[PDB]
């Protein structure tokens, strides 16, 4: 069947058209990577850096985020849906049952994440998420209980379009598989369309996905050389698409997102441009060059030959060594380099930005300027909780119920609420408000033996203002 | 000066404990702990990656390799395809142990009201364990 | 031919040493536990 | 309905009697430009300082070719009076601007 | 069998869409050469001194 | 290699230069071609 709608003119035709509003966003990602780790986004189309500052900054930033978003700990917490929890009121035997199994799905999602090597790609995703504006995650259907890994598309080899409300309209990936690796269905179709191919020729394999105006859902298909692929057609429901395109810094009214390193790029280039001249200056400084005056008695041959302890025909007025003596201007340049390198170290959550060799750093400032690294990190964490953590869980839940690896549970737990953050670690505000209320009942211990004081009404209003449940206290 | 400036930057990236070694100032004790928790932060990075890339595949292969040469005395069906935990879980100092004696220590918080006038310690000793996230099955 | 510095040498060696003692100690460093589907089967 | 419009226009700094609000950074903009204009000249100055340029006197015996070629440890035909390096020495005025 | 091959190829730094992985030292290679290129001239200078 | 009894079954390690790999889209292994460089006087009598 010829398909129309969004994919009316094929797949590769949409890729190349949308490659035009994406080209600025990959040039930006190109510059930021050139000054950090070039391998994350090479400057191939539209060599290592002189400094390792951005390098250690980028890696430390991702590490701190990956260990924050995706620990070995359980980092999501499913809890009973509100509408179907009011139904089960005062029923703790049939209610603990619903939360216990919810905490079984809490674990199943983890085991799937562990054994399928999701973490190692999520790291390379966060690294990409920061230097480039966007990443594309694909997690295929569970397909049994095998090794189902996660696929990652960097911005340059994929393309996206969004609407006014920011919903996904269509996505066209672009693998670059070598002919000798394609499935035999696609392989014979290729050389059978004209031109036989070698074992190392590279074949561009596109993958359109698009909404259908009539249906409320997505249609996909693979595509090679201009003709559709055998057995590649399929549909995904709108609410559970296994292709997730993640942005870093939103700009409502745009297909792609802005990168994190982009905002401090101007200083990051200033540092590399400086470190170049500084190191180059240091090489000239440590370069020993003599200067024998030819009108003099000392001959250069005799000196290079001489051993230690040798006396040699010559006067000291004839020889001199090439002094660079730019000690002054170096201290100027090195001071600027360290000043910039410090400003960035705050923006890369480096714990060694407190490291000011200027003063006897106290113990009371270390705590306070460390709570500015915690303040600017909670920023990106509570953002990526919405942009990458919650969508990732939401997809695996519906993906694992659809391949019935989730042992069925009473209706109340089919659409619950997905809590993340300090809630799921177990050290959240709930636990806080409880033993902050217990500690307000030990305050009325010097009147537990109360003369007409009435401890019953007070022990209740304390829990009211704090905000516990008070159900059965 | 340039060599030492770089050599310090590298010493951080090789998890060298002697990157704290700045001959510049009277190095305090409160920065040593903090700049050491930047070496642990970037090491926990590579560890949780290699746990997936090299630790788990090595165990998963040896498990199926040793069940196939019957050096594994057979076990009831439930344990032939299990889940393989690594990391601080397997050392024995994991989050589970943390959440339990983090919950025991919240039941000593209501010791100045163990003799409770109508306070009802039974429902509270249960909700405390609820928010933390233990099993509560038979407590 | 050898390098003029031993910085990377001791750095690389310290990197491997710390990782091997983290990943592969004399301790037991894996923990097998009952599969979830067959653990709900053996409840109570 | 008037009481529940789902289009919300938010101001930062009110100025009762005006459609729009004032930005927060606006109030400190003058210093914010003073810093950028300064950092420009400051950063640019460090680049000139770290730029190594020789100055071989053509009336002298030392020829520039021989120096660029020379290895470390090599002796070279020349006198130290012929070569000099382009000193910036604005250390004083730098500390002022910084 | 596909699920248990006793030949295991390990990557260090993934780049999804490539047979091999990137090294860890690669990312900081520029400074590592800056130091060695310097240490040579420094050590060589100390011998001349 | 396979446990092959309860003997001394060590582990073999191939550095990148003497082995080669190819993968698919999802990152699964397609083929591997190693490359030992054993000296003739060491090969098994069958191969020799």
């Amino acid at each position: 069947e010829k398909r129309t709608g969004l994919a009316e003119d094929g797949a590769k035709s949409v890729y190349e058209r949308l490659k035009n509003d994406r080209a600025p966003y990959e040039t930006r990602a190109q510059n930021c990577a050139q000054y950090t780790i070039p391998s994350l986004f090479p400057k191939d189309s539209d060599q290592t850096p002189w400094q390792a500052v951005g390098a250690r900054g980028l890696n430390n930033l991702a590490s701190k985020l990956m260990l924050a978003l995706f620990p070995m700990q359980t980092w999501m917490r499913l809890t009973i849906s509100e509408y179907e929890a009011k139904q089960l009121l005062s029923d703790p035997d049939g209610l603990a049952k619903v939360d216990e199994g919810l905490s079984m799905v809490e674990r199943i999602i983890m085991n799937y994440i562990e054994s399928n090597s999701y973490r190692v790609t999520l790291f390379e995703a966060l690294k990409q998420l920061v230097v480039a504006g966007n990443v594309l995650l694909y997690l295929p259907e569970p397909e049994g209980s095998n090794y189902n890994p996660m696929k990652l598309y960097r911005l340059s080899s994929y393309v996206v379009q969004r609407d006014a409300f920011g919903n996904v309209l269509q996505m066209v990936t672009r693998d670059q598989i070598a002919f000798g690796a394609l499935p035999e269905d696609i392989r014979k179709a290729v050389e059978g369309q004209g031109g036989e191919k070698k074992a190392d020729e590279t074949i561009d394999v596109y993958t359109h996905i698009y909404l259908d105006e009539d249906s409320g859902e997505y249609l996909r298909y693979e595509e090679v050389e201009g003709m559709e692929v055998q057995g590649s057609d399929g549909t995904y429901p709108k609410e559970a698409c296994p292709y997730i395109p993640i942005r870093m810094v939103r700009l409502d009214g745009e297909s792609y997102g802005r990168s994190y390193i982009e905002e401090y790029l101007g200083d990051l280039r200033s540092l590399e441009n400086l470190q170049e001249a500084i190191v180059k200056m240091s090489m000239i400084s440590s370069k020993v060059i003599g200067l024998v005056n030819p009108a003099g008695i000392t001959q250069p041959r005799r000196l290079t030959k001489a051993q230690t302890g040798d006396f040699v025909t010559g006067r000291p007025e004839d020889i001199s060594f090439l002094q660079l003596e730019k000690q002054a201007d170096f201290t100027v340049a090195k001071a600027v380099s360290d000043a910039i390198e410090a400003r960035l170290s705050f923006a890369f959550m480096l714990n060694s930005a407190v490291q000011r060799t200027g003063e006897r750093v106290t113990a009371e400032e270390i705590r306070y300027v460390a709570s500015e690294l915690e303040d600017t990190l909670g920023g990106v964490y509570s953002i990526l909780s919405q942009e990458l953590q919650l969508p990732l869980v939401r997809v695996l839940l519906k993906q694992l119920q659809a391949t019935q690896q989730i042992p069925e549970l009473p209706k109340e737990a089919v659409e619950p609420t997905i809590s993340t953050g300090l809630e799921a670690i177990g050290r959240g505000q709930d636990l806080d408000k409880l033993e902050r209320c217990v500690t307000a009942w030990a305050a009325l211990a010097p009147m537990r033996d109360d003369p007409d004081i009435n401890l019953a009404m007070i022990k209740l209003r304390i829990a009211n203002a704090i905000g516990i449940d008070t159900s059965g206290i």
